[PDB]
Order: structure tokens, then sequence, then C-alpha cells
């Protein structure tokens, strides 16, 4: 009996943002003008901001192997 | 008896923005007055914002082999 | 009883932000002009500002392997 | 009989360029009051910027001379 | 019987290049008041800038002059 | 028989190059008041710069001669 088995595979995950290109971004000119204004609950506000946002949960890689 | 099966195999996710271009990205203008407004519950707001989001709660990997 | 099984295989995540390119990012102009606001919870407020924000719960890796 | 070659080209030509600004007057130029106000610019790329009243400008990439003579007599 | 050869080639010739500003007269050229004002100007590449009231530029990349002569008696 | 030959070819031709400002009259040339004001100014990347009433520039690259002569007599 020869045993004998070989494994040469990749198991591989490639989550989020990966090799991309942001070339010069952004507007040109944003302007707000806010006058009595009334709010009364939570605010979230976004002027002339840039976000590059990424969340991975996942991408989790399991590998099982059995030899008997 | 002779055992020798080869494994050579990929197993792959690329799961979210990959190998994107972005390329001078913008508004020229963006102007926003506000008077007098009345909010009475939660404001979310974007002005001339850039927003690169991604979530990746998937591209898991499971493999799973048995040798007998 | 010959007994030689060969494991060579890649086991890899790659979760994030990877490889990208953010070459001269930013607006040109941001202007605001706040008066007489009221405001009664919580406020979250971007201006002009550039955010790269990255979560990994994930990109966990297990391998199992037995021999018998 | 004999042989007699003569051999006597003259050459007595002019190869000329005059490129550019050559014997103009200028009498009095005046240039004007330059004003130039700038706020709140931006700029991601070069910037090339002159300003100035009065400019004279010659640029000459040209205005070569190339001669050539062959001078051949086989007997 | 005899050969005589007599190789008597004449150059007089003139190459010539008058590039940029020759023999001009300028009389009383003026300049008037440059005035530059900059606020929260912002540059991400490279700057060239020149500021004046009166210039006299002259730029010659050209004006060259090549002649070949070749000269050649086979008997 | 005999064979006689004379070579005497004669070069008196000139190369000449005139090039930038030759020759010119600047009368009482004027340069006018310059003024920069700068504030919260911002550079990520090399700058030049030249503030002045009255320049003269001359810059010359070109006016070169090149010249070539080959002579040859074979018997």
């Amino acid at each position: 009996i020869v045993y004998k088995p070989v494994d040469l595979s990749k198991v591989t995950s490639k989550c989020g943002s990966l090799g991309n290109i942001h070339h010069k971004p952004g507007g040109g000119q944003v302007e707000v003008k806010s006058e009595k204004l009334d709010f009364k609950d939570r605010v979230q506000s976004k002027i002339g901001s840039l976000d590059n946002i990424t969340h991975v949960p996942g991408g989790g890689n399991k590998k099982i192997e059995t030899h008997k």
C-alpha cells in the first residue's frame, strides 16, 4: 500500500475595497447657507466630504481535510 | 494499491468593490439656501459629498475534503 | 505501508482596503454659513473632511487537518 | 592627341535667414495698469502664469541654414 | 599624348543666420503699474510664475548653420 | 606620355550666426511699480517665481555652426 495524496490547492478571499483607483476626486464648489432652522431629533450632515467606508464581517475561509 | 489523488483546485471569492477606476468624479457647483425650516424627526443630508461605501457580509469559502 | 500525504495548499484572506490608489482627493472649496440654528438632539457633521474608514470583524481563517 | 580638362566652377552664392524681430521701431509704447485679484482658488495640476503691462517676446526655433556641395571629377 | 587636369573650383559664398531681436529701436517704452493680490490659494503641483511691468525676451533655439563640401578627383 | 594634375580648390566663404539680441537701442525704458501681496497660500510641489519691473532676457541654445570639407585625390 502506497498512500501519497497531494494538496496544492488555493482557498482565497478578497473582500472589501481592492485595487481601486480614485484619481483627483472631489466637487468644485459646495456652499450652504442655513438660517433660523429648528431640529428636534438627531442630525447627520456631510457637506463636501469624501468618505471611503469598508465593512467586512465576511471573507472567512474554512478548510477541513481528513485522511484515513 | 497506489493511492495518489492530486488536488490543484482554486476556490476564490472577489466580493465588494474591486479594480474600479474613478477618474475626476465630483459636481461643478452645489449650492443650498435653507430658511425657516422645522424638523421634528431625524435628518440625514449629503450636500456635494462623494461616498464610496462597501459592505461584505458574504464572500466566505468552505472547502471540506476527505480521503479513505 | 508507505504513508506520505503532502499538503502545500494556501488558505488566505485579504479583507478590508488593499492596494487602492487615492491620487489628489479633495473638494475645491467648501463654505458653510449658519445663523440662528437650534439643535435639540445629537448632531454629527462633516465639513470638507476626507475619511478612509475600514472595519474587519471577519477575514478569519480556520484550517483543520487529521491523519489516521 | 592630348587631353585637357579645366574644372573651375565658381560659387558666389548667399544663403540668408532673417528671423524674429528685425529693424522695428517701437515709439513710446504704453502698457496700461494690470490688476490680478485671486481669492479661494484650488489647482490640482501644473500652473504656468505671466502677468505684465508691456511684453516684447521673440522666439526663434527655426531660421537654420543647410548648404551641401559635392564636386566629383572621374577621368 | 599628354594629359592635363586643372581642378580649381572657387567658393566665395556666404551662409548667414540673423535670429532674434536685431537692430530694433525701443524709444521711451513704459510698462504700467502691476498689482497681484492673492488670498487662500492652494497648489498641489508645480508652479511657474513671472510678474513684471516691462519684459523684453529673446529665445533662439534655432539659427544654426551647416556647410558641407566634398571634393573628389579620381584619375 | 606625361600627366599633369593641378589640385588648387579655393574656399574664401563665410559661415556666420548672429543669434539673440544684437544692435538694438533701448532709450529711457520705464518699468512701473510692481506689488505682489500673498496671504494663506499653500504649495505641495516645486515653485519657480520671478518678480521685477524691467527685464531684458536673451537665451540662445542655438546659433551653432558646423563646417565640413573632405578633399580626396586618387591617382
